[PDB]
C-alpha cells in the first residue's frame, strides 16, 4: 500500500451528511462506500439515499433509527437489486415506510467483503479498494466534542464499537504521526468539517480495524 | 380557468438556476416543463441536465452554447429513450463533448404539444398541465436591470423573440400577469422570477411559440 491516501481528492467522496436525532450511522457508512465504489466503477459520484436503507432494510436485520449493520445494509441492496439516488429518496431523519422505486435505483451490489481484523489489513484495503465503512467506540465525551489533531482516548475500546463511520484515506504529520481520516454523519460543523483524524496504529484504537468492510460493485 | 396560479407552491418547480455567459437559454426552458412533468407523472421532482441537451440534442437543430429551440430539445429526449440528471451530467457553461449514460435516465417524453398563438389559450395549458416552456423578446433595458412588478416594454416585439424561459402559473394584483421562470440566478428580478403583462396583445409573444411535452 501507498504511504498518504486521502479519497476526497479524486472526486470519491460526496459533501458530508447530517443524520441529526435519529441513529441511521450505519446507513451513511453504508451508502458512503457504495459512493466511492459506484464512483471507481462509473465515473460519476451521485449521492445515495440514506432514507432507502433506514426504511427499508429492517428485514434484512436493521433498526431503522435506533441501530443497524453496514453489512446488512450490503445485503438489502444486493436483495432488493439496487438503491434510489439521495434525490429521489430524500432523508427525511425518522423511520418510515418503504417507498423505494426502481425506477431511480442509481446503485448495486453483488455482496460485501470483510477486511481481516488488523490495522494493515485495513491500510491495504483503504488503499486498492476506495473508501471502507468501519465501526468505532464514539461513546465518549471527548468525541461528541471533537475538533482537530489526532483523536486518542485511553479509556476507548477495541471490541466494543457503537456508531458507524466512513474511511477516506490516512497520512502522517514528530512523535505518534500517523492517523485514519474519517467522515463522519454529523454535519460540517463538527470536527474538522465533519471529520475526524483517529490515531492509526495505536493498538486497534477505538476498534476501527474490527468491523471494517466494504460493497462489491 | 382559475383566478390565480403557481405550480411552485404544488413542488413542480425546480430552484432557479443560472446559464452563466452561455446562449442555454432554451436548455434550461426545455429542462423546466420536462421537470414539471415528471412530477405530475411520479411525485419525485429530479433536477435535469442543461449540459446533456447542449452536448447532444445537435441532431435536432440546436446550435450547442450559441441558441437552440426548445422543441428540438423534447424531441431529443423522444429520439432518445430518456434524459440524464443534473447530478449525473453537471453544467459546464460551456460547448463541450457528449457524454450521455442511459443509466442515470430520470425522464421521458411521448412527445410535444405545441399551444395555438393566443394568450387565453396559454392560461388554460398552465392551469391544466402545468410548467410551460415559453419564448419571449428579452433585449431590452427594462427586463435586465429589472427588480420588481409586472413588466411591460412598450416597444417590446411580438414577432421576434430570442429567450426561452417558463411559464410557472399567473395572477392577479383590472390587471393580470404571467408567473414567469428565467435562468438568471436567484439574483435577478424576484429570485429569478419576473412577472410579464397577462393579456396584453400578447405581451412580448409570450403565447407566441409555447409548447410542453408529454409522458
Ligand atoms: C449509529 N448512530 C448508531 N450505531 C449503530 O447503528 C451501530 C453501528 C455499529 C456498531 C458495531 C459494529 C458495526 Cl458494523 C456497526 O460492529 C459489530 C457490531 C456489533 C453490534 C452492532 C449492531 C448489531 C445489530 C444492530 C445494531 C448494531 C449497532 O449497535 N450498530 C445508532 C447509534
Ligand atoms: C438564449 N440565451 C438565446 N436565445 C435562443 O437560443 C432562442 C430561444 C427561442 C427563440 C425563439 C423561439 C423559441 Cl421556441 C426559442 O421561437 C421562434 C423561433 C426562433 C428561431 C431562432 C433560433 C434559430 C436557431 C437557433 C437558435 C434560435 C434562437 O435564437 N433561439 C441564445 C440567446
Amino acid at each position: 500500500a501507498p504511504r498518504s491516501v486521502d479519497w476526497r481528492e479524486k472526486g470519491y467522496v460526496t459533501p458530508v451528511k447530517n443524520q441529526g436525532q435519529c441513529g441511521s450511522c450505519w446507513a451513511f457508512s453504508a451508502t458512503g462506500a457504495l459512493e466511492g465504489q459506484m464512483f471507481r466503477k462509473t465515473g460519476r459520484l451521485i449521492s445515495l439515499s440514506e432514507q432507502n436503507l433506514v426504511d427499508c432494510s429492517g428485514p434484512q436485520g436493521n433498526e431503522g433509527c435506533n441501530g443497524g449493520l453496514m453489512d446488512y445494509a450490503f445485503q438489502y441492496v444486493q436483495d432488493n437489486g439496487g438503491l434510489d439516488s439521495e434525490e429521489s429518496y430524500p432523508y427525511e431523519a425518522t423511520e418510515e415506510s418503504c417507498k423505494y422505486n426502481p425506477k431511480y435505483s442509481v446503485a448495486n451490489d453483488t455482496g460485501f467483503v470483510d477486511i481481516p481484523k488488523q490495522e494493515k489489513a485495513l491500510m491495504k484495503a483503504v488503499a486498492t479498494v476506495g473508501p471502507i465503512s468501519v465501526a468505532i467506540d464514539a461513546g465518549h465525551e471527548s468525541f461528541l466534542f471533537y475538533k482537530e489533531g489526532i483523536y486518542f482516548e485511553p479509556d476507548c475500546s477495541s471490541e466494543d464499537m457503537d456508531h458507524g463511520v466512513l474511511v477516506v484515506g490516512y497520512g502522517f504529520e514528530s512523535d505518534n504521526n500517523k492517523y485514519w481520516l474519517v467522515k463522519n454523519s454529523w454535519g460540517e460543523e463538527w470536527g474538522m468539517g465533519g471529520y475526524v483524524k483517529m490515531a492509526k496504529d495505536r493498538r486497534n484504537h477505538c476498534g476501527i480495524a474490527s468491523a471494517a468492510s466494504y460493497p462489491t460493485v
